[PDB]
DNA sequence: ATCTACGCGTAGATATATCTACGTTTAACAGTGGCCTTATTAAATGACTTCTCCATGATCTAC
């Protein structure tokens, strides 16, 4: 996640400095929950980034 | 793994939103005619207390 999805999701940060963090900084584990499979904004951007990465 | 901070789920309190709809009979009448019983009978029979129980004085008779 922080290797590839984070730089495309987190727009303005140092990617190497992003490589040494916790998943919640970009996923938002305060919410998290199986609700990521729903229609939430982070789900939207994650799906967009995944679809762009693998075309 | 543990301490600490913070964002979120949630429950309680509150203001809001709910399209059709309207017009819902106006008129004139609410029987005009004639009758509202004609006959006849207005009981026919017999019965209308039944009975005692009397009041008073002269006379007979027993003690």
């Amino acid at each position: 996640v922080m290797g590839e999805i984070a730089p495309l999701i987190l727009k303005d940060e140092d990617k190497s400095e992003l490589l040494s963090k916790n998943l919640s900084h970009l996923l938002g584990n305060s919410d998290a929950k199986p609700a990521i499979n729903g229609m939430r904004e982070m789900t939207e951007k994650l799906v967009t980034v995944l679809e762009e990465l693998t075309m």
